[PDB]
């Protein structure tokens, strides 16, 4: 169970987080709080922090494959909501 964190500067983020639980919450456990969107696939996790001007991405996974699968999946969501470039996001190794 390693943990990485991506930080990006986005506006109205909190909505893209709350909209995810309603978006992908079709066959998975998606929690919606005024802080982040929690979506666990079982043997891992993918949380998304979103404030009016900033967004955080944290994943909880026992394996990097999973780990990156989560930290990356989000990097994509920020891209759909921000058309201009491949979301400038700095992803951390996620510790060892």
């Amino acid at each position: 169970m390693f943990r990485s964190t991506s930080h990006v500067r986005t506006e109205s983020a909190a909505r893209y987080v709350n909209r995810l639980c309603k978006h992908w919450g079709h066959k998975f456990e998606v929690e919606l709080t005024p802080e982040r969107g929690f979506i666990d696939f079982g043997d891992s996790n993918c949380e998304l922090l979103a404030h009016p001007d900033h967004v955080l991405m944290i994943l909880n996974s026992p394996d990097e494959d999973s780990l990156a699968h989560m930290q990356n999946v989000v990097a994509d969501h920020l891209q759909r909501m921000a058309n201009s470039e491949s979301l400038e996001i700095a992803w951390q190794p996620a510790e060892s």
